[PDB]
């Protein structure tokens, strides 16, 4: 009333995940756009039948046409590579899609500029901290309007692996993973809650120790790396957090999720993209939150933030 | 496979709800229970009808014979009384209801160790945390199988009125009340997160006041005060929090959920109910979860035990 | 984004219902509108607290104002009485609510029309195929804005009964009734199909009989009677109904829904409001639907339709 | 209560999309077996994540152990090949997959009777009508507790552009393809429904015409054939559909849905499996369906028979 219209700027992986999970919660429109001819095509009519066993009603079409951004409501930009060409998969960095992604993205944020200025705007295309800085300078799009996939997936992965030890609901356990989407993720184990306890508590009863959490910590961070060697770069994990973010917005339901956006002073930092809580409703980025780190806290925070501007050079 | 029997023994206020929000949920077949004769089967038929809009496939049956709880997989009790004779709506106090309810439960008690022993039992009616540990020793059911209704309603409101005043999703906002259901529930103000984060963070930056958090408090205990004296005794959160508990029990959810159990030490207490975050799930409540309470905390929590068995002596 | 407002003008049985209903699946803003003083801030705050069982965001708050009405993207009239002074429960007749809720539909539709005159209305006040042509005169609103509660609900039971007798799930088997809401009340035998198969081939095979059909047929008609006489004037499927059909306008499902609706020559038809299939969108009535039906159908639409000019005239 | 226990037997792109929408529904534990050694523990382990998204908790584990299916509730058979080799996309043709995939049956069913001889069966590989009825014999189980994917799938197809045409929610059009899965399936025209209405009606109004039709049926039986040429065999309706067979199993909803069962007299075939309206529930197969074909139909299901007999005896 009107339904939304949601471009999928990538028809990949990713992509596909994406409009399935659209249509299971009747979202809106979808457009599965790609410089691929063909494909996107015959995966959204595949998808379409799919609104049958949903109760769904929702259009599923695909496109090789940039103009048919038009009228879009969010834009969700998953365009680019995934390996870097003659890396072996033990070497796989997501420093190494730099050089590979870079020109995508401004291409993509002249045609939203054109067609769909006041779009809301989802970044997932690595390294995301410096591919969602480079898509809002060329978009032109207001900073509350735009921002990039991180915390939402790497605290999924954190809060699911400490529920299994502990025995209980998975989204009961609550935890912040800032500062950027990489290998410098900074993990807080301070603000770690298990039905909103502090998880201090489960360790002084030994439900579980320190040093498994060393080791749950470590396996967060090279999740991706994990899958990668056993399968392929991850797709329904990070699909399931973008369509949590999207939703949220298209809603009003104002969760804070943590999303990489523009820093203005917070954690002493200003003119860069970082990961940190935010509220997502009807007006885009409605609040930043700026968690009270210690120095500690900070040091590492400023280090995830150092290789961003490392890579931003680079570009 | 084969669908879980789900016998409300009382087809009241809160009954009706809850038999309505178990169809939109498929959660079970459904048997409405009551003393009064020809309402539940009127009810019944009402409700019934919603599986054609709900795209579910639950039996809704009335009753006014006892051994229709033969079969039971779950037993949900609120029969007895809201209000006692004579009582102004100003001076309605759960408290009153002792003398009303007591026989109630050895009659319930009775039936469902002779037609059910193997049921999970959540008990509703007032005073809550009395009525639960007379209902366990009566009916014969293991300490893992019974718990009473009253932190999972307490917090929704705590929850609820913070979320509107930060502007933020209401479930977002996590917190503890402890102890026992009535005006001498423990609020705790240490174990509020926002997000995850510490409400402490949102009160340093002005966000949220001190004397803001005190009004609300106060709001909390009295609540159903409020409400009565503008309409009746509380029934729609009432029955969406007994869905939520019955729900996580169900399907194996392993969800943390604050409700009155037998405590064994825990506090410093033994041989009576109070109120704790359990986790409920397919073996019942599978752990009852101790907070590392304060001097300060562990005092206020005595005074509501104390409480407890105060109307235990008088029942 | 931003949310829908859907104001409830009455805040009795079936506005609770409906208040409860909207917050469980997101919809949007309520407003529990009543003449009733305090009772419906009541209600409201009550229900307003399973946001958080719910994980939704929609505000629910208590009116005693007309002119809250402005800014209503949808508006539910359930407004009036249920039931005639002096009549016993067994003489209770929908007719017998003319007298007595003729200017109260007068009264709201001048105020949708100073404050909300793009809304789209949804009119339950008994008797309805009357109440909601009188409602649409005096708001002024478009034909394509304006329906009337009967057929989905009628349906619900005929579609119930029968799945009961053959073992399959509810909204599987379809059918239409037609004309009025009301004891002329259309149903058609030779629409009814069960997993989209006509229901005589089911009769051919002696799963059900003719007589027990007619048997069927008498209790769909007698329903409201028979729950009266055993608890109330019904009001759970009465709420689902209603909020299935402002559920497809608002997220533009375009479902066939058997709907009150301006009949603009259809069987014959003109000047007048009666139960037809429609689809129901964005757009609001998208389609009005005429059922190809035979001399002996249109014998009884006729009669069905004869009812309700009977009573337009006493109003 | 305790969770249902899933088992992939095939863990490509169809095994994929079933473990994930099997989380979103929270549906039960899942085990993704294959004989590719690391990919489904890695395709699991993604997967496993959407637990926190999605508020479930299901177990998703990747298996290379056939004795991984001891304890299996539903098992969900893909395994095998999707194109010979050699043949072109404009050649591919379901029958050419015979040879292929005869012994991976033999060898699965031998492990179902020894791990779970009393799980439900659902069989996917091609072709379809073939394959379910070698499991069967090889497997051991009841004529109830086993079936076959197809006209679900079918009926998507031609119910979904329908609906395209005539601006209806998809899920208003009902509709029956019969006899087997493949280039012979048999489009039922007498039997297509739009919101329960004969679609006959619909084209006497010109809304439709019998033109338009005759070429979506040409569309529904090609489609396969054109997602291949465009992108892959399909895998995302094929997912949806199964898991509402399954769902329908495990919840005990009774739906009516068109599977592959075995005849034992239905249209004058015995000793064959065919498509045709079967009912899904807590016993299995609880009903079968047999269609009131006419002459000219019951011709068309001869011919779809003859093909399933004829690759019966090459395998
Ligand atoms: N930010 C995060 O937490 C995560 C980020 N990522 C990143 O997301 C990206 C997508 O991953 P997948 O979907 O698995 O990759 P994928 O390779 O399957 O899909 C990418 C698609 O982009 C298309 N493409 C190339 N140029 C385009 C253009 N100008 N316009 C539209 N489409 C274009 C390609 O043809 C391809 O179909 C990668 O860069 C990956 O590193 C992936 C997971 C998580
Ligand atoms: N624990 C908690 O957090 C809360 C507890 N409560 C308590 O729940 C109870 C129910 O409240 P409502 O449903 O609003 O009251 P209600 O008065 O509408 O319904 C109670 C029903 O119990 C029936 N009944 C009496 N004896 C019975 C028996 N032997 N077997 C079966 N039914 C019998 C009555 O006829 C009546 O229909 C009250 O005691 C109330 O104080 C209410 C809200 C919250
Ligand atoms: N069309 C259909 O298929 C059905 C129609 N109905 C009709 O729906 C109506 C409502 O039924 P219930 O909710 O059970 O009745 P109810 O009596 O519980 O609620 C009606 C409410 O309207 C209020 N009211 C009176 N004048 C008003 C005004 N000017 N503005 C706002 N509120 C006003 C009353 O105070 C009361 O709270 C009845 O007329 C009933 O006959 C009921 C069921 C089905
Ligand atoms: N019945 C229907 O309506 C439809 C049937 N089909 C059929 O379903 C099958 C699966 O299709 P997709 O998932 O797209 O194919 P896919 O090729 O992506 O996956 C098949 C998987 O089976 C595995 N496999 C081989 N032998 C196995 C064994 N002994 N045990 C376990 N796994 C084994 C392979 O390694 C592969 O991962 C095909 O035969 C296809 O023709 C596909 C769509 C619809
Ligand atoms: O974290 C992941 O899962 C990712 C997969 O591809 N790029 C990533 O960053
Ligand atoms: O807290 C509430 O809402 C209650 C209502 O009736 N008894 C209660 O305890
Ligand atoms: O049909 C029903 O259920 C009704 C209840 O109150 N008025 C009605 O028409
Ligand atoms: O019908 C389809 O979609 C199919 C895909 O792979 N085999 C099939 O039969």
């Amino acid at each position: 009333a009107p339904k939304a219209k949601i471009v999928l700027v990538g028809s990949g992986m990713i992509g596909g995940v994406m409009a399935t999970l659209i249509v299971q919660k009747n979202l809106g429109d979808v457009v599965l756009f790609d410089i691929v001819k063909n494909m996107p095509h015959g995966k959204a009519l595949d998808t379409s039948h799919t609104n049958v066993m949903a109760y769904s009603n929702c259009k599923v079409s695909g496109s090789n046409t940039y103009d048919d951004l038009a009228g879009a409501d969010v834009v969700i930009v998953t365009a680019g590579f995934t390996k870097a060409p003659g890396k072996s998969d033990k070497e796989w960095n997501r420093d190494d899609l730099l050089p590979l992604n870079n020109k995508i993205m401004i291409e993509i944020g002249g045609h939203i500029k054109k067609n769909c200025p006041n779009a809301f705007i989802i970044v997932v295309t690595n390294p995301v901290d410096v591919m969602v800085q480079l898509l809002h300078q060329h978009s032109g799009v207001p900073k509350n309007k735009i921002i990039g996939l991180g915390g939402v997936l790497d605290t999924s992965r954190l809060k699911y692996y400490i529920s299994q030890k502990l025995n209980v609901c998975p989204r009961d356990v609550n935890a912040h993973i800032v500062g950027a989407h990489g290998n410098k993720m900074v993990l807080l184990k301070r603000y770690i809650t298990v039905g909103g306890i502090p998880l201090q508590e489960f360790i002084n009863n030994k439900l579980i120790s320190d040093a498994e959490l060393e080791a749950i910590f470590d396996r967060t961070v090279n999740t991706a790396l994990e899958i990668v060697n056993l399968h392929a770069s991850p797709y329904v994990a990070p699909a399931a957090a973008i369509i949590e973010m999207a939703e949220s917005y298209l809603k009003d339901l104002k969760k804070v999720l943590i999303c990489s956006t523009l820093l203005e002073g917070q954690y002493g930092h200003s003119d860069i993209f970082g990961g940190t809580p935010v509220v997502l409703g009807a007006n885009g980025v409605e609040q930043v939150i700026e968690l009270q780190l210690n120095s500690e806290e900070k040091a590492k925070f400023d280090e995830a933030i150092a290789e961003t501007k490392r890579m931003k050079a680079l570009a």
